[PDB]
């Protein structure tokens, strides 16, 4: 049997290089489940890979069916799978950031598959893994926040807060009882405010460009989802041992990190390298089930027009998360 | 103001020839600092790499630059906030932020990175310790996860370029943790590395050595990788299921290769070692040396008046153990 999918065949083609195809339905390996997809979300790293940001390592092969964040129903399980059976609703992270999400079916490893409770729809779940776990990891590891009421107090800054990672980060930080400052564009100020941010800066204004807290807060940590801001801009806004947590770091961020750690600066730049874990996804899924975290969907698009979604992703102005269905 | 002898370089890329003898003011310690009359200074590869430009434009912070960070000496003046040290104390220290300072008669160290030198540990053997020894110590106790009481279950450890500064401490530290140790070096240094306690020694000029192939067919749980020019592909089939390559003195490429491997979730991992020097760890090392459980091997000693010789020896890469300038 064949399935619809989208793929690209080389670097740099953008949405135009995204091509509709029919490929074999995958067979799960022994530790895998095969999913009939119900929803897939896009992440910026998906088109960055296409652009060549992580060449030659990714993709492993052309052509590449992109996207990793999915939700669907199990239809076949590998010979070593115990926790899942045909008919289970799940959310998963597709493996090794090697795509498979823009298709009708995908295989996920059992380790990166988590049950989807009835109360959580497919789109709102598929939106979670990369963006949500990234936010979750930024705030609980380098920012060191606790999500109950244990937890040290903190001043947190979220740049590009209306985007995928940013909109989860703002919500997560308020659960950790942090004071939250956010930057975004004029159009999204009310929306970010509604996510619970205490202060919202328009990054087009001198104050916003300066990342200057209106109440004069210094930030203990920054969830930095935006681009093009030198450390020098952050530095005077940081507390004594403040950290800039760089989301989706490139080669330059990784080296700047090395030398700063080397030279022992008190104010630190921390790249966030996501390690997705089932427990954390479960945790996030449950927050969404309890309504403690809200998944905001920017737009939905059918697989037959997924190039539209891709283009929306590349253009960078999504509010929340972009969804392709399946 | 009194002057002191020092060596400095004024731009990138000059090598030993660009090293110049000068007289500069003796430093005044800030409130959290001690001023040391130096008795010894050791060189580290990162010292000439910085001069070469490996970390431009971040280092050095200014030209000219008096290089080297690993020192031992006697306190002669303390800043107004210093309590744990007084004039006359013998100490070993790491000079700050890799802004050098060590090829001089006096230097200032922060109290946080200054540790007492016990009588039984000479100045040269202590000055050799900080960067090379703490690097080794951090590689084995954090990503390798070994315990230095030896009761831990037994790892297979590989040390590449084991006759060098970091390598020679790593081999000794790994034997304290009761690991099985495989080491690579040149033909000339095989007996020396064996004497450090390595269980297996490979000549890296032989096909087996180039392949990093354990003679007894061990897979390595961790590699303290002090050598250069070895792709991950060479390590990979010698690694255990979740083995790690701990890259000593990583560059831009290592840091990015690390990111993407972690990102793609490979079970065999490349770990860059970014040294975080701490007083408690230096104390610990100094005490090991005092107890004779770790030996400092000194490659050669040179007077400050001829420190360009030491620098050249460092750049050339064939030191056995640690190179020392006095002061």
């Amino acid at each position: 049997k064949l399935m619809h999918a989208l793929q690209y065949n080389s670097y740099g083609g953008g949405a135009a290089g995204l091509e509709h195809v029919q490929v074999p339905v995958p067979t799960p390996k022994s530790n895998e489940v095969c999913l009939k997809l119900e929803a897939t979300s896009l992440n910026p790293v998906d088109w960055k890979i296409q652009k060549g940001m992580i060449r030659p390592f990714l993709p492993r092969k052309f052509p590449c069916i992109p996207a990793t964040d999915v939700a669907g129903e199990v239809v076949e399980v590998g010979s070593g799978v115990k926790n899942f059976k045909a008919g289970d609703k799940v959310v998963a992270v597709l493996s090794h950031l090697g795509g498979g999400g823009l298709a009708e079916f995908a295989v996920a490893t059992e380790k990166l598959t988590v049950k989807r409770p009835q109360e959580v729809g497919a789109a709102e779940a598929a939106a979670l893994p990369v963006a949500g776990l990234t936010a979750l990891q930024a705030l609980t590891n380098p920012a060191g926040l606790k999500l109950d009421g244990t937890g040290k107090k903190a001043n947190i800054l979220v740049t590009a807060a209306s985007g995928g990672v940013g909109h989860y980060a703002v919500q997560l930080a308020k659960l950790a009882n942090a004071h939250v400052t956010a930057t975004c564009g004029a159009r999204n100020i009310e929306f970010v405010k509604s996510l619970g941010a205490d202060e919202v800066l328009d990054y087009k204004t001198p104050e916003g460009a300066a990342l200057k807290s209106p109440s004069g807060k210094k930030y203990d940590a920054v969830v930095h989802c935006a681009n093009g801001i030198p450390f020098s801009v952050f530095e005077p806004n940081l507390s004594e041992n403040g950290k800039v947590i760089d989301i989706t770091p490139g080669p330059n961020a990784m080296w700047t990190y090395a030398v700063k750690k080397i030279t022992m600066s008190k104010k630190q730049l921390v790249p966030l390298l996501l390690i997705p874990k089932a427990e954390n996804l479960e945790f996030m899924v449950n927050l969404v089930k309890e309504g403690k975290v809200k998944t905001v969907i920017d737009s939905k698009h059918p697989l037959s027009k997924a190039e539209d979604a891709w283009a929306k992703s590349i253009d960078g102005h999504a509010t929340g998360k972009i969804i392709v269905e399946p």
